[PDB]
């Protein structure tokens, strides 16, 4: 007769990702309050050598000391592992090969290091998104599917204007909708109050369908 089997499968899967992710913004802000020091110091004192040598070599050990920073991006890949196998791996490799060989002095590796470490960040956020896209994909229900599509694209739009401001969003809401707690569409920010409202009116799309599946089973 009808497909509550399938739909029942689809909520399932749907929840136990977003409960097993549900620390992931937490997470990354961690990795942002240590690092973004660092980050900003290799940037500055790299631009030209006259030198600061001493703070790029500080900035260097707080992303290297006992691959503390490293092992917080294996956390996250693990989180995400079941989902999309190979997104961040290789982006993990470059970065460790970074501060493999970032042994001063040397600039260029130094912002090789910084650089390496701002692309991971911005994949980490992605994975997320990469991961629910693979989930909703397996949704029988073709209108959760349209609407999924579109949360994903504002998501990507979200993550362009601020990647860990975007992921904490993402999280929020994806917690919300599957917790069956209402979405509020409006932002109160400052700065990015456009393109999270973009993101808010792409979720609370998706609730509407999704609710049209739980009021279903």
């Amino acid at each position: 007769g009808d497909v509550s089997r399938l739909n029942q499968r689809n909520i399932n899967e749907l929840k136990i990702f977003v409960e097993k992710a549900k620390y992931y913004s937490i997470k990354l802000d961690a990795i942002y309050n240590e690092c973004t020091g660092a980050y900003n110091d290799i940037m500055t004192y790299s631009e030209g050598t006259f030198s600061d040598q001493s703070k790029v070599n500080q900035a260097i050990s707080i992303f290297k000391k006992d691959n503390k920073i490293v092992n917080k991006f294996k956390e996250l890949e693990k989180i995400i592992e079941e989902y999309k196998p190979m997104f961040l791996s290789k982006l993990i490799d470059d970065f460790a090969i970074e501060l493999d060989q970032a042994v001063d002095n040397d600039v260029s590796n130094a912002r090789h290091v910084a650089d390496s470490y701002k692309k991971l960040r911005k994949s980490v956020v992605l994975a997320y998104i990469e991961s629910f896209d693979v989930i909703s994909s397996k949704f029988v229900d073709s209108k959760f599917v349209e609407a999924s599509k579109k949360f994903v694209n504002k998501a990507k739009e979200f993550v362009e204007e601020n990647d860990l401001i975007a992921l904490e969003s993402i999280v929020k809401t994806i917690g919300d909708m599957v917790n069956d707690r209402e979405i509020n569409s409006r932002s109160r920010a400052n700065n990015f109050a456009k393109k999270e409202a973009d993101f808010l009116g792409a979720a609370v799309e998706l609730e509407g369908a999704y609710k049209a599946i739980k009021q279903t089973l």
